């Protein structure tokens, strides 16, 4: 009888996901996807105010995806968040799991019904003014035209990113001589493709609390009936980045550090998702950019 929310959760280990679960759900919970959920309470711990389900993909294989037409019906569509996670063990990574997951994720949704689709222009069209300071809140209760990049490439359902193991952060300026400023070019990279996908981005560490139950829960409509409090944006504690929906711009982004082309990789991303799922790298793609500016130790 409780409002039903999806998460489908995609990447990570079986230890880094059970860490999402614990994460996510710590404070305010009571062939085939892996499957679990929780009751989310109120910010009094007291009432319950949904239910959520996760579908879990660890590995970004077709046959799998494909479990997920079922899952996403016009009834789900609207409570729905994709969640994918990254590891801070490996951000030279980065950019091609991403685009691998979009792409992939991009495939099912291209194969669900008309109604679907319209479903999913919906979603998207209300998302627009979500949490971007007007009349409507992030968790979609109410109370300018759009930047460049910005919603130029909605996928049809909203993404937040989560890059986990942040205190690995810590472990790159000790043993692979990372400097402030290469955390700082990995955060403007990745600002600048999801700003494009409307989505979110956040850092965690395990044990440590975040804002992550609450961009999630906001993300996935649920309406506090306690708690007025926005989310708290953050692009300068390197290891507790969070981006909410609709907040990032290129303005912004350009002003974290001196030399970073903003067009030209937001340009650089529409290269690399106009390709087929599922071989060279194409002229201009931002994966190619990102992986010649953040190297892999080998």
């Amino acid at each position: 009888r409780l409002p039903e929310k999806n998460i489908i959760l995609l990447g990570g280990t079986v230890d880094s996901q059970r860490e999402f679960f614990e994460a996510l759900s710590s404070n305010d919970r009571r062939f085939a996807l892996g499957y679990t959920y929780y009751d989310v309470l109120d910010a009094d711990h007291e009432d319950t105010l949904a239910r959520i389900s996760i579908y879990t993909l660890t590995d970004p294989s077709p046959a799998f995806a494909s479990l997920l037409q079922p899952i996403l019906t016009p009834d789900s569509i609207p409570n729905t968040l994709i969640v994918i996670l990254l590891d801070w063990s490996q951000p030279w990574k980065w950019m091609r799991q991403l685009r691998e997951w979009i792409l992939l994720l991009r495939t099912v949704l291209v194969s669900l019904s008309h109604e679907c689709k319209a479903t999913m222009e919906e979603v998207m069209l209300s998302w627009r003014d979500r949490g971007r300071g007007g009349g409507i809140n992030l968790d979609g209760s109410m109370t300018l035209p759009l930047g460049p990049g910005e919603w130029e490439d909605g996928l049809g359902l909203p993404l937040c990113v989560v890059c986990q193991n942040a205190e690995k952060m810590e472990y790159l300026e000790k043993t692979q001589g990372w400097k402030e400023e290469e955390f700082d070019v990995v955060l403007q990279f990745m600002r600048t493709v999801l700003l494009k996908h409307g989505a979110s981005l956040i850092y965690t560490t395990p044990s440590v609390p975040s804002q992550l139950p609450s961009l999630i829960h906001s993300s996935l409509g649920i309406h506090s009936l306690l708690k007025k409090q926005p989310l708290k944006h953050n692009v300068i504690e390197r290891d507790k980045i969070v981006v909410p929906p609709n907040w990032d711009s290129w303005g912004k982004i350009r002003v974290l550090r001196e030399g970073f082309d903003v067009e030209r990789v937001s340009n650089g991303w529409s290269v690399d998702l106009d390709q087929p799922y599922p071989l060279p790298d194409p002229e201009g793609s931002t994966v190619v950019l990102y992986e010649e500016a953040v190297q892999d130790p080998t």
